[PDB]
């Protein structure tokens, strides 16, 4: 496996780029897509990376192992993952972009998820990360796509309605 | 091997961290040894990793893969060399701090080097990086040293004269 976690490892809050950020050390370093807007007041303050940070790293490499990305993109699908777990505030569900399902079905945190888009019809992959019983916190698990106005990339988080996702 | 060059690298310099950055993109970057004092004007504009770039990483990759170090010093290592090679400015060699050897030897960038330190004989490693006739600019190549009164650490430069470096 190409990264893998060391003791370490550092979390800390980038005051000047405005960014949680992993350490990794060696002069390598991971700017995740997570600002002050979006993180609980845990993530301002540094921490390890911990055996149970390392255990959801091991979980969703595997679980992400067959997304159609290069191994450097899912590392960073993955170590957002992470950042979203430990540090994301409560989120608000979207619904009405997203074609509709007549059934509700329960997604699992790991999970390969399709949503449509109500209006091109566009598939868009995500990569469950929360389950709720109406809503999931997802990830965009591929390079980019456009929402509302709004245009996000891989590792951007947004919570969907269980009945607007689908198994891939 | 685990980084690979890729198209989408940039080099750029951080204003709020002083130093010279590489992004991998990815989320990655590296973060080099440095800062704004040693850079020539050219580092102050961000540019593509080119092809030469490439080229110079395949080579200095493959010439410390027989250093003594973890393979994450060994690209903090290449890394810091990429840096100096192209944008170090002119360093001032040193000549007393280092046992002296009655012939000079020609060192070729890329070449594993010792130099003893004179006061306690304590061998360093150095890859050189480039040459010239009289001096030979070297990085660091072990987790640290400490010189005149100074800490260095692995990726630091130092220019040495030719006659008081030695093949490994």
């Amino acid at each position: 496996m190409r990264i893998k976690p060391d003791d370490n490892w550092r979390w800390y809050y980038d005051e000047e780029h405005d960014r949680m950020m992993l350490d990794l050390a060696n002069g390598m370093l991971f700017r995740s897509r997570f600002a002050r807007k979006m993180l609980t007041p845990d993530a301002f303050s540094p921490a390890g990376f911990c055996v149970d940070d390392a255990a959801l790293y091991f979980s969703f490499e595997e679980k992400c192992r067959d997304f159609n990305l290069s191994k450097e993109q899912k590392a960073e699908l993955v170590l957002n993952a992470l950042v979203a777990i430990r540090y994301l505030k409560p989120q608000m569900p979207k619904s009405w972009h997203f074609v509709s399902h007549g059934e509700m079905w329960v997604p699992m945190p790991g999970d390969a998820a399709c949503v449509w888009l109500s209006d091109t019809h566009e598939q868009v992959n995500l990569l469950v990360v929360e389950s709720g019983e109406n809503a999931a916190l997802c990830l965009l698990a591929q390079p980019c796509v456009v929402i509302a106005g709004r245009a996000m990339q891989l590792g951007d988080a947004i919570k969907i309605m269980n009945d607007r996702l689908k198994p891939q």
